[PDB]
């Protein structure tokens, strides 16, 4: 089963090849994890998955998506991770962590309260490339980013990498995807700036090549520097999107890049976005495949004979399973029983594993 | 779905029918629980189950099982079980103890590594009678003397005022499996002629003993139970069975809240017909005859099997284990496969908005 073939990035081995995606849990406080992260991780590494890499963790106090983000902008924040860290790796997985800055989607509730920006004293200005609203439940328009802004953001992004190196995680991912300050400086639907940051092919790129560059100053050359970046947004310009994208992607290949988990832009709501089981599968080939980087994808793996699928056709490097691991911490188990895995059970610890057999 | 309504018992109400059944986990050290246990318990615990007994903890060191066993002998053992306590109460579920004895079926090693009498690792082990269990425990264990007693049933009490200070609601005293407990009450194991052998009402005194022994440092508002073999298919079904209802008569008038039926696992020597749910027209009749409410366990991970026993009033909570080593989140699984109404919320609200 291609499923369960160990993985190996630069001196980090995955023993299979089903990575957790990161998902925030809303359930820190002032970016302080606690022990709703500590068991949560500890037991989705224990369920068997190769890579877990930790939810997005905001570089800056206003680049939280919400007041329940984990951030790592302090050191005691970073301080937090370390027993997560740790529990990670006693139980055979590899820790990794998507640090991130949330630009003009940030400030808002909780998904389960309200899941739209805030008003409230909880609130905080946004800043973006531009001062333009994302629109629908996000109408709050950020102020635009001064060059000064641009140089402390990308400093706080070489914190949060250092942070977290320290800590010991294994693995870093970028939050280049998903309409946040990273993807908002690529789009041209949320960059109209004029300056160096802003207008050409060059320019938009620009903040992604020199944050990713920054990073790889302080982030050990033998341990995976990935990223997260939307590729497409579905807004009708979907070919010209996807060639500039690919584009980015061999130069961040360029700059050091280990893999790229590829996802959608979701920068502005005007679009159409067509959801399916594995829907991701044939642009995170073509990605693969053009800008010759390792990739993963998500959305609607949780399904064994998919993961296998889309790994025998070589799509995907990684598999990303999210929302099934939050309904089955062991789904890693789960997979390797569907999949008729020999000794299937040993993918979980002995405790577990010698019953199950 | 009846699985999924409340149950009151005393001061403590759990929010639904499933309980997890205690499970050793041989990964503690001298008795000490550890991170494993932590999230191990923890996790379950989130997955909405209502009730959760930690495994068997051993009242003394002789009482493990095996050296991975938990142990609750002193208060730096009772101490490490605080954290697990909170967590269990405050992902909503109820935390409940297994407090227990080997007696001639300790000093064993680890289900993977032999599951067979241990060797620097191993120790003498206590009984009624100087008779080993046979099969793969061969040592011969000492017979208890009076003073032996004694010393035992002030452990299960130092045991259960221990748990009753770190916050467990809910305690089972583990007189079945064969282990110290069952071996007085089983003739098979039981060959003394003092005041603890011979007659139905001497065998069944070391169990009622030690019962009112803890009754007297377990709060009088939080559940006291028993795990108990009532049968040990050894071809004499009707007339064991018969007496261990009447014994479970004597725990009730002896203040016992529930009972955890179970098989007695005194002598190898056995034809158990082991299948799903067969512990269920045991454990309706115990209920029935008793007076008693009961839980049981093996095969009830099929989630209609569990609805099925808890409508025929079989069973008053189902316990499901093996289930939930596979997937600490089974409760939630189980509601949806029955059906429930906003079954995702079976899980906390950072699991349960992405799952509806
Ligand atoms: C609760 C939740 C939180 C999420 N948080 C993040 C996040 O922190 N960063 C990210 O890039 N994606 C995030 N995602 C998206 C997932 O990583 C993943 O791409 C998506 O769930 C699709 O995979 P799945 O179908 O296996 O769930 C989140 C998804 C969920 C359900
Ligand atoms: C790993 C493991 C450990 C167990 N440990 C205990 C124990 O500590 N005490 C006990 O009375 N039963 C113990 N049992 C029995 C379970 O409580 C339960 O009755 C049995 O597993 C049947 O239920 P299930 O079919 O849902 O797993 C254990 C079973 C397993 C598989
Ligand atoms: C933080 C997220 C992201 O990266 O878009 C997220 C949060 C909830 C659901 C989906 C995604
Ligand atoms: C401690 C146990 C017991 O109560 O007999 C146990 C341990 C392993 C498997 C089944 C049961
Ligand atoms: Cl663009
Ligand atoms: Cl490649
Ligand atoms: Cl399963
Ligand atoms: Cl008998
Ligand atoms: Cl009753
Ligand atoms: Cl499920």
């Amino acid at each position: 089963s291609a499923l369960f073939e160990p993985y190996t990035l630069k001196d980090v081995t995955l023993r299979n090849r089903i990575a957790i995606p990161p998902m925030c849990q809303y359930m820190a406080e002032d970016g302080l994890i606690n022990d709703w992260h500590q068991v949560h991780y500890a037991s989705m590494a224990r369920g068997g998955a190769g890579l877990l890499v930790v939810e997005a963790t905001a570089v800056a106090p206003e680049g939280r998506i919400t007041p329940g983000c984990a951030g790592i902008w302090s050191d005691a924040h970073a301080q937090a991770f370390v027993p997560v860290v740790q529990a990670i790796k006693a139980a055979g997985s590899v820790p990794g962590i998507q640090i991130a800055h949330a630009g003009r989607k940030a400030s808002a509730n909780r998904p389960w309260e309200g899941d739209d920006h805030i008003g409230d004293a909880r609130g905080w200005e946004t800043i973006a490339p531009s001062a333009i609203a994302f629109g629908a439940h996000l109408p709050n328009v950020p102020r635009a980013m001064t060059l000064d802004d641009i140089a402390r953001v990308k400093q706080d992004f070489v914190d949060a990498a250092r942070r977290a190196r320290d800590a010991g995680f294994e693995w870093i991912e970028l939050h280049f995807a998903h309409g946040y300050l990273g993807q908002s400086f690529f789009s041209e639907h949320s960059n109209k700036r004029t300056d160096a940051y802003g207008g050409s092919f060059d320019n938009r790129s620009r903040f992604l090549l020199e944050t990713l560059a920054a990073v790889r100053e302080v982030w050990p050359e033998n341990l995976p520097l990935t990223a997260r970046f939307g590729v497409l947004e579905y807004d009708g310009r979907d070919e010209q999107t996807l060639e500039e994208s690919i584009e980015l992607a061999r130069r961040f290949k360029a700059g050091g890049l280990d893999l790229l988990s590829v996802s959608v832009g979701f920068t502005i709501p005007e679009t159409n976005i067509p959801w399916g089981p594995a829907f991701m599968g044939p642009i995170a080939e073509r990605v693969r495949r053009e800008a010759k980087l390792p990739v993963t994808s998500a959305w609607g793996f949780g399904t064994p004979q998919l993961a296998e699928a889309a790994l025998q056709a070589n799509q995907l490097d990684l598999v990303s399973v999210g929302r099934a691991h939050l309904a089955d911490p062991h789904w890693a188990y789960f997979a390797a029983k569907e999949l008729g895995v020999e000794k299937a059970s040993w993918t979980l610890p002995a405790p577990y594993a010698h019953w199950l057999e």
